[PDB]
């Protein structure tokens, strides 16, 4: 239905002319106001006077509503400004009153079809938005990390394909969630074959937002085309508010359409008539009408032929002088500038007014013609579609010259795309200059109605999803968005295809069988199934035909991540075999289904035979048939051969742009099947195409800045690439013979990615080795060619190079690489067969860089595997022992609801309750080992003596849970039994030792007591000694556990009195050495099988391949939801999670996954009106909302009140799921039926790398799956990286090996041992080293420790070489006495305080950094905070910005402040405390742990600097007072008073108040009449007053002092419950320190003071004595 009225039939053509619509401007008064808006949004609208009419209807909805919007308009009508208003509304949302909200809070995405429209958009939007802090950046680079660092900016624009891939692989999920606004330009591309790529994007985003509730605004910008209301409801827009449609009467410049259909006599004679029509239309428009036109062609060279043809035809007929502008002004600029400046020579024939333009031209030459066409210098301008997109350069008339292009995808010529012709004609008509624009198209007669209908709103937009349905479905299944048949049909409900199958289903072959189904439900089911079945047959998916459940396999993940056809993957898995060579691999490439339409033609048959004879890799698979052609085309691309054929150039371009993804997909396939040879080959083939060089040519070709002169010189030499390295500019040029190239090439090899690797072998067993790979970088960074990161592959091979025993990505970070210490480490585990191979292999290969591999052998000739493991003790099938086997009613009363004993308890009952031998019972967690320790106690308490028993758990959280259960049940037992737990301060828990019969203590708490065992007699008095969770001796702070157990055996071997030791542990691998280390006889060692569980554990293992940590956790939320809803649907489940911050993050993840399933409050089995009492009293508001919907979490930062609430709800069945962190796994008293472990890694700030969960923790976590099902078995799933799978699966199905690490901590272990004088010589070290567990494990597993002679000879030498190494480390630390003449060695005075306050030695050694006499108070502030103990504080990611804002708000700054360092965090948080600065909850939990460890650390450096003649220790005493009261060194002492706001401190000081002293005695209703006035001013309620009055007399010291080799006398007096300061967790009473000393130039005394204490201490001198506290500021008396 064309309005066009003119049809003139000619000899050769059929002209069809259409008048422009010219009257639809005054139906409505649509005139808009001036750019006056909310004044923040006026900046991008600079040149625009007022909004243009098309933006009128858009503004009320674009700027003041959030619905999705579709706007159909002409090309230049100004759609971009409407998209601007939607962006201006988005910054108006993320807006403060001052404005410019956190740039990390929201991000916008703009999808445009071609790469030219996006580059001009980052210019147009970049410069308009540059006033705001926002940065617009294009999404370029095929480096995965370039797409990661570019996405760290605010507004990104990109193509539909790239942004799809970004989400398909989900490596950046943490940032795609920040997206709130997405604008898709030219959305009518849905009709194109790339339409599905948009349908995949809109669907998943709108699908999730309609599920997760998190809204994401979408703005559609289309063309004026029919069924626009279909893509409208597809984009989910309200037709009442956000749908706009505009006739051709809204173009800024009217467009006349001149259609010209050539005679259908198809030949090159039809090209001749096309060329003539263009020549006549040139004489008509530029020669007669005074116009400058631009002719659109579709070949980068047909622009050349067309330009010359028109001027050559104008040379004939003598018509050139009609086109020219004969003035000398334009003749000067056009001739001299253009012909001589540019390098592109074919346009040196431009001085005739003509002009050329295409992609294959110098970017500065394409801006010249661009700028000449603007001033009116070139008249005619032939060009390709490259400038139709993305440059505002209009012309009066435009000519689409020719209409069919060659798509190499279809291997056949096909007509123009709708998106190209509408963008071209948009360039027709200057809006302000021309009255109209003439758009002329020339085509064939048969294809006339196609183009006429296109420009008159008749071409329908259909959905091409069906042609990419199977692939796009695989994409959602890989992402976890479709997990069954229902989630698939619910997904289809959001595509453009579904909304088009509801309109005229006969178009989409929808069978008449689907007549009764509402909303095409059963059709989508029939559709998802038939597509998913294709995914199952090719092995890309796991699909159950009955249950409908579908899960994505590793194969399909490769397909989704690399945009590979389901057809091409089916042929990759079949045809790849581990013995493939380079020939047979190219064959697989040619078999790709993406090329199935590319033919071989007889026209190019002559040139193909030329290429096959030059390509080096033989093509023997075929003769000249399509698969041999695609083959020789790839090699022709690598070889950089010249192709005269234009049809081949189109095909080779297509084969090459696809060859990147294809070859990478083949590489990852080989890598996951584990074929080392083919995998290493495929990756090199990747570099062969992406760097376009055969591996034999010069590696210098990879440097774009290397001149071909050097490359052409290097490639005529024979010097190996090895010899280019480690050279200077003089020798570099020498090796090449080009001295001018020396500095140039030497800098190039200087930046070549090049690393040096090392390895350490530790055998855990005879079947598995632990390898510590140390990678050091040996090159110079350069951001231009390296970017910010460099990626590497780590490979591990047999001695045959056949099998891949380990593979993982290694990524270098710039900041970490170019640091002073740049040694990166990585630990992994590989198996090993007993007939050992000679050597393994390890390589580190650059992901992109060619010829960058550092291969290392791993020799096994010197390795010594551990001793074989003996069978577990038999689980004897015995008569269940009754509770009456104990010979007392009250002993059997401890088990009231018990009739028998457990299979393990009955078997161990003999050795425990009837025998005083040492015994070691080792059984899996939860088997009830705790009662085995009760047997030893009950036997012991039937005795005569007091017999102090000592129980020890590895962590304080375990002795607390232990104390609670034994203090309530075992107090009433044979008279009065005192059950006490130690505290940590020695003076008060050593009397608890004498007051108690059973003493609970952690390994360090008993350490400080048992050190002075000769001095304290109650240490030997002990007769029972229990060591619970003893296997933790190889754990965090596990060596101190090894020491105390080894010392108790030394206590009972020196003192002859008997002393029994019992030990509890999980199922061990080597129970001989732990049992003999405890002196338990053979029959007294019970090491039960790990399968001996009262409730069998059904374990599942899900493996993942996702290198991004935060992406991995969100990817695991849904399988956790599936794990709980399916495995334990009616029973409690506990979810474990690596970080404490990650507990809330994965709590909402599970909850959003719940309402995704239309079931919120899924895990809430109690009416919310019952837990309403509880939500209020929850401290963390995130935990309340979580608990309100039935999911609770638990982490170390949680308050003790919150935890007790979570315990109440979890145990009373209120909530069903408990998301715990991994730090509270011991403290967790909870029990579940299903225990899922999310991930096995956590981040450590010291290592700057993620570290694996210890095997102990996975054992402890799964030990909470104890509630059985009806089949009497508990379940647990273990989600881990696919690399870690065989590691945890081994050491969960087999017993746990335990090895000591005491050998690596002997400096800190000798500090505590030499201070007590227990070890005084090198022989004293060796004799001491024998009582430990590491000594017993040396001859067993020598290679793990460093022993090479497993004889009694080498045993004594590895000990001597170690104790000599350790003693020297304590001597170079200047903490130990002499050596090397007497084997004796004494402790330095500074070593005593190192053990008193128990601070590490590396911290103690570095404390000599404050050696300066009278060092600053600011100096000690950064010396204290730079301690090893503060390096254990965790470091979260998004916290690095907040540390900066607290830093600048603080007086004392540090030199060269390290940003990521935990030493800086402790430096800034310790000052955030002095200033009482509020901090977020997780950063405040860090503040606590810093404060717990600093008081002992400040009291240390006081005594350190007092040991020398320096007097700076005075400031440390002042600073010790600063931490307790949270003040600065020079602050108002009034701030100690409660509720003394800084505004209250000033109004007090305005009243002449200096200190609290002259303040309290001043303010009374007796002596100051201002007491009634000062109460109105301070604003303090009567209650807060009483708080201050009780503070001054009982919490602020009153009475003063008087004083009467040197020797002095001191008299003290008082007027002292405890020190009360509400800004510190754990307090101590005030200590007062006495030091003599004069200012301009000693003895120090420390003692607690009570009522009336008398103490004594010590040319001509008149000295001066000080008396300062450690808890209160202000009282410091100093007489001279």
């Amino acid at each position: 239905m064309p309005e066009g009225t003119t049809k003139r039939v000619f000899k050769g053509y059929e002209e069809i002319h259409v008048p422009p619509p010219k009257k639809r401007s005054d139906p409505t008064d649509q005139n808009i106001p001036v750019t006056e808006l909310p004044e923040w949004a006026r900046i991008p609208f600079n040149t625009t006077k007022t909004l243009n009419k098309i933006q009128s209807k858009c503004f009320p909805t674009a700027f003041l509503d959030d619905g999705n919007m579709l706007v159909c308009a002409p090309t230049g009508s100004g759609k971009t400004n409407v998209a601007m208003l939607t962006m201006l509304r988005e910054i108006g949302k993320n807006r403060n009153e001052k404005g410019e909200i956190d740039l990390d809070a929201f991000k916008i995405v703009y999808i445009a079809p071609l790469k030219a429209l996006v580059q001009e958009q980052v210019g147009n939007f970049g410069k308009r938005l540059e006033p705001y802090g926002i940065k617009v950046s294009e999404l370029t680079g095929d480096r995965q990390l370039t797409k990661q660092q570019i996405s760290e900016t605010q507004v990104i624009v990109t193509t539909p394909e790239k942004w799809d891939v970004i989400t398909r692989k989900a490596t950046d999920i943490s940032y795609t969630n920040l997206v709130r606004l997405i604008i898709i330009d030219e959305i009518h591309l849905l009709h194109d074959d790339r339409g599905p790529v948009l349908e995949s994007i809109v669907s998943r985003t709108i699908r999730r937002t309609e599920q997760t509730g998190e809204p994401v605004r979408i703005i559609g910008l289309s063309a004026t085309l029919p069924n626009y209301r279909d893509v409208a409801s597809f984009l989910r827009v309200d037709f009442e508010k956000g749908l706009f449609y505009f006739d051709g009467s809204y173009r800024p410049c009217p467009l006349r359409q001149e259609f010209i259909g050539v005679t259908d006599k198809k030949a090159i004679k039809q090209l001749k008539t096309m060329n003539d029509i263009t020549y006549q239309k040139v004489l008509e428009h530029v020669g007669q009408n005074r116009n400058q036109m631009l002719i659109f062609v579709h070949s980068r060279k047909e622009t050349a032929k067309t330009a010359k043809y028109i001027r050559d035809k104008a040379l004939e007929m003598d018509t050139i002088n009609q086109i020219l502008k004969h003035d000398a002004g334009t003749r000067e600029v056009l001739q001299e500038a253009a012909s001589s400046v540019n390098n592109t020579d074919l346009k040196d024939l431009l001085p005739y007014g003509f002009g050329i333009h295409h992609a294959g031209m110098s970017r500065a030459d394409r801006t010249d013609v661009e700028d000449l066409f603007a001033s009116g210098h070139i008249q005619v301008l032939v060009c390709t579609a490259t400038l139709a997109w993305g440059v505002n350069l209009p012309a009066h008339t435009v000519i689409i010259k020719g209409t069919q292009v060659y798509s190499p995808e279809k291997g056949s010529w096909v007509e123009l795309s709708p998106q190209d012709v509408l963008q071209m004609l948009g360039r027709a008509g200057r809006p302000q200059y021309d009255t109209y624009g003439e758009g002329i198209i020339i085509t064939t007669q048969g294809e006339i109605p196609y183009y006429l209908s296109l420009l008159n709103q008749q071409l329908p937009i259909e959905s091409q999803l069906v042609s990419k349905l199977v692939d796009s479905l695989n994409a959602e299944i890989v992402l976890g968005n479709v997990r069954n048949r229902d989630e698939g049909v619910e997904w289809l409900g959001y595509t453009y295809l579904f909304v088009r199958m509801l309109r005229s289903p006969g178009l989409y072959s929808v069978g008449a069988e689907y007549e009764d189904d509402v909303a095409l439900e059963q059709k989508r089911v029939d559709l998802i199934h038939s597509a998913a079945m294709v995914l199952k047959k090719s092995n890309l998916i796991k699909y159950d035909e009955k249950t409908g459940k579908m899960q994505a396999t590793e194969l399909g993940r490769i397909a989704s991540h690399y945009y590979i056809s389901h057809e091409s993957m089916d042929t990759y898995n079949k045809l790849i075999h581990p013995a493939m060579n380079d020939v047979e691999l190219f064959r697989v490439f040619a078999q790709s289904g993406e090329f199935k339409y590319i033919p071989v033609r007889q026209e190019e048959k002559l040139e193909l035979a030329k290429l096959l004879a030059r390509v080096p890799i033989p093509v023997k698979e075929s003769i000249e048939e399509p698969t041999a052609k695609i083959n020789v085309l790839l090699q022709a691309y690598i070889s950089r051969l010249k192709l005269e054929g234009l049809a081949l150039m189109a095909d080779m371009v297509y084969v090459t742009q696809s060859a990147g993804r294809i070859l990478r997909a083949i590489f990852e396939i080989c890598l996951k099947k584990g074929w080392a040879s083919v995998a290493k080959l495929a990756l090199n083939m990747c570099k062969m195409a992406e760097k376009r060089m055969w591996p034999t040519m010069s590696p210098l070709r990879q440097y774009p800045t290397c001149p071909a002169e050097i490359i052409k010189k290097a490639e005529r030499m024979d010097v190996p690439w090895s010899s280019y390295f480690d050279l200077d500019p003089p020798r570099m040029g020498e090796l090449l013979g080009m001295p001018k190239a020396g500095k140039t090439v030497c800098a190039l090899v200087s930046k070549f990615p090049r690393v040096e690797i090392q390895g350490n072998v530790q055998p855990m067993t005879r079947s598995m080795l632990r390898i510590e790979l140390t990678i050091t970088p040996n090159f110079q960074w350069d951001v231009e060619l390296h970017g910010v990161t460099e990626s590497f592959w780590i490979l591990v091979e047999d001695c045959d190079g056949e099998e891949i025993l380990f593979h993982d990505v290694f990524i270098l970070r710039k900041d970490l690489a170019e640091a002073e210490e740049n040694e990166h480490t990585v630990e992994f585990t590989v198996p090993i067969s007993e007939p050992m191979p000679p050597n393994y292999f390890i390589s580190v290969i650059s992901d992109r860089w060619m010829h960058s591999e550092t291969r290392m052998p791993v020799s096994f000739q010197k390795l010594i595997l551990p001793e074989r493991f003996p069978p577990h003790t038999e689980l004897l099938d015995l008569q269940p022992l009754p509770v009456s086997a104990l010979k007392a009613k009250d002993y059997a009363a401890l088990y009231p609801n018990w009739q028998q004993f457990n299979k393990i308890q009955t078997q161990t009952f003999n050795s425990l309750y009837n025998t005083d031998n040492n015994v070691l019972v080792a059984a899996p967690t939860g088997s009830g080992k705790t009662v085995c320790a009760e047997f030893a106690l009950l036997r012991h308490w039937a005795k005569k003596d007091a017999g102090r028993a000592v129980y020890i758990a590895p962590f304080q959280e375990l002795v607390d849970l232990r104390f609670q259960d034994w203090q309530k049940r075992l107090s009433h037992l044979r008279g009065g039994k005192e059950i006490v737990k130690l505290t940590g301060e020695t003076t008060t828990d050593l009397k608890l030792l004498e007051q108690g019969d059973l003493i609970l203590a952690t390994p360090l708490q008993w350490d400080v007591l048992s050190r002075q065992w000769k001095r304290r007699k109650n240490v030997q008095t002990v007769e029972l000694f229990i060591a619970d969770d003893l296997h933790m001796l190889g754990g965090q702070m596990g060596y101190i556990y090894e020491i105390v157990v080894s010392r108790m055996h030394f206590i009972r071997t020196q003192t002859e009195l008997p002393m029994r030791i019992v030990g509890l542990s999980v199922s061990l691998a080597n129970a001989r050495d732990i049992g003999e280390w405890i002196d338990a006889k053979k029959h007294d060692i019970y090491n039960f099988s790990p399968h001996v569980r009262p409730v069998p554990l059904e374990l599942h293992i899900q493996s993942y391949t996702i290198p991004h940590f935060p992406s991995l956790m969100l990817a695991m939320a849904k399988p956790t939801y599936l794990a709980i809803t399916q495995l334990s649907p009616d029973q409690p489940a506990i979810v474990f999670v690596p970080s404490r911050k990650q507990t809330r993050a994965t709590a909402r993840d599970l909850l959003t996954a719940c309402l995704a399933d239309d079931d919120e409050d899924r895990f809430l089995h109690v009416e919310v009106d019952q837990i309403r009492k509880l939500l209020d009293h929850v401290q963390e508001e995130a935990l309340a909302e979580a608990l309100s919907h039935g999911v609770g979490y638990y982490h170390e930062a949680l308050s003790q009140s919150d935890k007790r609430i979570v315990k109440h709800l979890y145990n009373n069945g209120a909530i069903q799921v408990l998301i715990a962190s991994r730090d509270v796994c011991w403290e967790l008293d909870f029990t579940a039926h299903l225990v899922v472990v999310m991930g096995t890694q956590f981040f450590e700030g010291k290592e700057h790398r993620y570290i694996d969960y210890p095997l102990s923790e996975v054992l402890q976590m799964f030990g909470k799956a104890l509630q059985p099902s009806k089949d009497g078995r508990s379940r647990g799933v273990l989600m881990l990286p696919a690399v870690k799978r065989e590691y945890y699966k081994k050491f969960l199905n087999e017993a746990l090996p335990v090895e000591s690490h005491l050998h690596n901590f002997l400096p800190d272990a000798f500090v505590t041992e030499i201070s007590t004088k227990m070890i005084e010589s090198g022989e004293d070290a060796i004799n001491w080293a024998t009582f430990t567990y590491f000594y017993r494990r040396l001859l067993a597993n020598p290679s793990y420790y460093g022993l090479q002679d497993p004889t009694h000879d080498g045993l004594s030498q590895y000990l001597s070489d170690l104790v000599e190494t350790t003693l020297k480390q304590l001597s170079d630390a200047r903490i130990i006495e002499m050596d090397e003449d007497e084997g004796t060695v004494a402790p330095l005075n500074a070593a005593m305080i190192a053990a008193y306050y128990n601070i590490s030695y590396m911290t103690m050694e570095m404390f000599l950094l404050s050696l300066s006499h009278k060092s600053k108070l600011r100096t000690i502030l950064e010396i204290v905070t730079a301690a090893t103990e503060f390096e254990s504080i965790q470091t979260r990611r998004h916290e690095e910005g907040i540390l900066k804002r607290i830093y600048d708000h603080v007086p004392v700054k540090m030199n060269n402040p390290v940003w990521d360092s935990a030493h800086f965090k402790a430096f800034v948080l310790v000052q955030a405390h002095f200033s009482r600065m509020n901090l977020p909850i997780d950063l405040a939990k860090d503040q606590e742990v810093i404060l717990q460890k600093i008081l002992s650390l400040l009291s240390a450096i006081v005594d350190i600097l007092s040991s020398e003649g320096h007097l700076n220790a005075l400031n440390a005493m002042e600073m010790s007072q600063m931490v307790v009261q949270a003040m600065w060194d020079r602050d108002s002492p009034l701030k100690q008073i409660p509720n003394f706001t800084p505004e209250v401190v000033k109004v007090a000081n305005k009243y002449g108040i200096n200190d609290i002293f002259d303040f309290m005695e001043q303010m009374n209703p007796e002596e100051n009449p201002n007491y009634a006035s000062l109460v109105k001013d301070l604003g303090l309620t009567q209650a807060q007053l009483a708080q201050a009055a009780n503070f001054t007399n009982n919490k602020y010291p009153d009475i003063t002092l008087e004083f009467e080799p040197a020797y002095l006398k001191i008299h003290i007096e008082r007027e002292d419950p405890t020190v009360h300061a509400p800004f510190y967790p754990g307090k101590k009473s005030e200590n007062w320190w006495l030091v003599v000393g004069e200012e301009s130039t000693l003895a120090i005394k420390r003692v607690t003071v009570g009522k009336e204490l008398n103490v004594k201490l010590e040319g001509k001198h008149d000295l001066k004595l000080f008396l300062m506290s450690d808890s209160y500021v202000g009282v410091d008396q100093d007489p001279s």
